[PDB]
C-alpha cells in the first residue's frame, strides 16, 4: 500500500444516547494521541438515530498491528470518561492498496 500501510478504521457505537454529549476516541498508539481525549477524536452519528445508534469515525492506523483503542464520554468540554476496563483493538493488514478498516465501539 502507499505510505505505511496505512488502514482506515471506522468506530461504530451502539449507544442511542443524546444528552448533548460526543463519543470521542483515543487509542493505544501516538495516532489517536497515545491516550490523550483530547487529543483523541471526537466522533459522530451519520447513522446513528434511533432504530439502530452507531457512531462513527475513521482514524487512520499505518503499520500492522491489533492496535488497542477505547472510547470516551466527552462532555460539551474536554472532561471525560474513559475505556471501561477490556478497551479494544484493531489489527492493520501489512498488504493493501487502500486504506479501511472497522472497530465497533459499545458506549451503552
Amino acid at each position: 500500500c502507499t505510505t505505511p500501510t496505512a488502514v482506515a478504521v471506522t468506530f461504530d457505537l451502539t449507544a442511542t444516547t443524546t444528552y448533548g454529549e460526543n463519543i470521542y476516541l483515543v487509542g493505544s498508539i501516538s495516532q489517536l494521541g497515545d491516550w490523550e481525549t483530547s487529543d483523541g477524536i471526537a466522533l459522530s452519528a451519520d447513522k446513528y438515530t434511533s432504530s439502530d445508534p452507531l457512531w462513527y469515525v475513521t482514524v487512520t492506523l499505518p503499520a500492522g498491528e491489533s492496535f488497542e483503542y477505547k472510547f470516551i464520554r466527552i462532555e460539551s468540554d474536554d472532561s471525560v470518561e474513559w475505556e471501561s476496563d477490556p478497551n479494544r483493538e484493531y489489527t492493520v493488514p501489512q498488504a493493501c492498496g487502500t486504506s479501511t478498516a472497522t472497530v465497533t465501539d459499545t458506549w451503552r
